């Protein structure tokens, strides 16, 4: 006897990581002290506008404008895409389970293709939706035949595919998504990690294809993850009813306003990606040195290594924790045999290596 | 043909207000000479540790803490309820949510005593429940016996309950809210507003009902409305449900570190909240003397009003508008009939009662 409903009576929950207020009471250690690199989170933390427009808030007693309308202005300057076709959530994670919440019905089906980002299999469950696993080939690519087949026989409703994939960094090519675009299903493309590689967004696609949506955020890059800023280009068909159906004020105002402030300092956000990618390329060598670990090439701000040799990865993770360093362990069957890596400052680097050279 | 799942396509949107930027556009005017009493906000802001904190937010860049447990020791202490029984949201709007999505099944029941706040009627058609309406009286009390009889008849899942109601402010007593929970029903006390009032909060009545939920804010009496965070105290044979099924991060960093520093001041929540009690009781009275508007008695920041004597009540709120004065106005069938007011300074009540002469 239970108000709860059937399907969420033995939900698996999500395992979310943790901040270095709580890790610091865990681990015996200082924030200061503690090496963080199991998020993606920006060392560097946002551009200094950000903390000075924090600090003068001049309304936060007011609810927030529950159409964002200045950052969506914002957004679509930065990515010359018109803001009708803009949609700002409380993180990307709020327009994942947004999307899911008005297509899925209880029973519908969705694609997924692990190893990925586990967000999309929790949501999935939380929604009461069906998942079909069509999983991605030992270099982490797209199995396009696959997709097309399962799509084919039991008419799923929607595929999120995540460009550079979490959590290896790999990217879909352009042929691959024009292909699934072909599909008669909505296609998530979450580019939580484009700013770290050389291709462009393709948010301008919505525009041609009303079967596209995609997702990005503030959280990576732009060093916002605490604050809950995430963005997306929607076709119009879809927008117009996702707005209606959208909760009004989860967007904060520190949301918006440290968003439009991390977008005043365009060579800010330049600098630091620069400086993570420069650092990704430094970190996979020293990694790839490890006679245990196998790392994949990289277009995020994170390696995904392969732990070999008999060698436990969870216990790596955790030895690795209670010397101070924090890399992501998951435990879902496609990815417990890995560990993930974030890209932090250098001297970050060089702590990981030197708990590395101790374990045992 | 659509994507949107179908009981979505004929989704009647929420109503929302609009912050200072948005109305200094539209109005023409410079916030300071807007008076804005249209939606309980708090004019005194949050105590001064709030401004202090948010400038100096150490790691924007962390996610936030996905189990808030930093406020809700803190939670445990000013409530006396022990902090297992503590969810935090991102308002309680998203409580309300999550309860909704937790519990209620497509074509599931949920009863709604209107007229009330219109967030449950928007919930319920958003996660596809049906509504079984059991108006209040005129005097806007429930009608209990209607209540018992219809959960006999229609055996619904839940009922949402606001105390001091929603728009007019009245209390529910023990003896109807007791009678309540004798039935076979989930039963959400809504105490958005109980720090107006000087009737105890009953979080503490969880640990002996099994089936009542309290949810409470930050965004009235506190003045963070802005910074979305709302609490709540749940039976633990519940919560361990929805702590699964919540999202990981909808709290941020600027939620948990506003509200943690709310509390350590004590003094002044309650001299605002004072000052605000003061200042209804002023209002009232002036209210009531305009010819053509009939005030309630209530126990929040806000009066209700019907507006009598063949004046359109629409056009009354679009006219103080235009003089720079904001009330609430809303279009559903069983609150068009009258206007919101809600409490603000001294000197916003003297431009509301100035506006309201130039229109009589
Ligand atoms: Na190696
Ligand atoms: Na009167």
């Amino acid at each position: 006897d239970s108000f709860i409903r059937q399907h969420l009576r033995k939900l698996a929950p999500y395992q979310p990581i943790l901040p270095f207020e709580v890790l610091s009471s865990r681990l015996g250690r200082k924030p200061e002290d503690i090496v963080k690199l199991d998020a993606n989170e920006n060392p560097y933390g946002p551009p200094p506008e950000v903390m000075e427009a924090l600090g003068s808030i001049r309304f936060p007693y007011v609810y927030p404008d529950p159409e964002s309308r200045r950052l969506r202005a914002a957004l679509a300057q930065d990515s010359g895409l018109e803001s009708e076709y803009i949609l700002v959530g409380c993180g990307a994670d709020e327009l994942i389970d947004l999307i899911m919440r008005c297509v899925l019905d209880p029973g519908d089906k969705i694609v997924d293709c692990p190893p990925t980002f586990t967000m999309y299999e929790f949501d999935a469950a939380v929604n009461g939706a069906l998942v079909i696993k069509v999983p991605r080939r030992p270099d982490f690519s797209l199995n396009v035949e696959q997709i097309i087949e399962v799509v084919k026989q039991e008419k799923p409703k929607c595929i999120f595919l995540t460009s550079p994939n979490n959590p290896d960094g790999s990217i879909i090519d352009d042929d691959d998504l024009l292909k699934i675009l072909e599909l008669p299903i909505l296609v998530v493309l979450d580019e939580a990690y484009i700013e770290f590689s050389t291709i462009e967004s393709k948010m301008s696609w919505v525009k041609k294809h009303d079967n596209l949506i995609v997702l990005r955020t503030f959280s990576k890059r732009a060093g916002l993850a605490g604050l809950r800023v995430g963005y997306g280009a929607f076709p119009l068909s879809i927008i117009k009813y996702l707005w209606r159906a959208k909760q009004p004020y989860n967007v904060s105002v520190a949301a918006e306003i440290s968003a439009c402030a991390a977008l005043q300092n365009p060579t800010y956000l330049e600098n630091v990606k620069d400086a993570l990618v420069k650092e990704r390329g430094r970190l996979f060598d020293l990694l790839k040195a490890v006679p245990f670990l196998k790392p994949f090439p990289s277009h995020s701000n994170f390696i995904l290594c392969e732990v070999t040799s008999g060698v436990d990865p969870k216990k790596l993770k955790e030895d690795l924790a209670e010397m101070g360093v924090m890399i992501r362990h998951y435990s879902n069957k496609e990815l417990k045999g890995y560990v993930r890596v974030s890209v932090g400052k250098p001297e970050h680097t060089d702590v990981l290596m030197n708990c590395i050279s101790r374990l045992s």
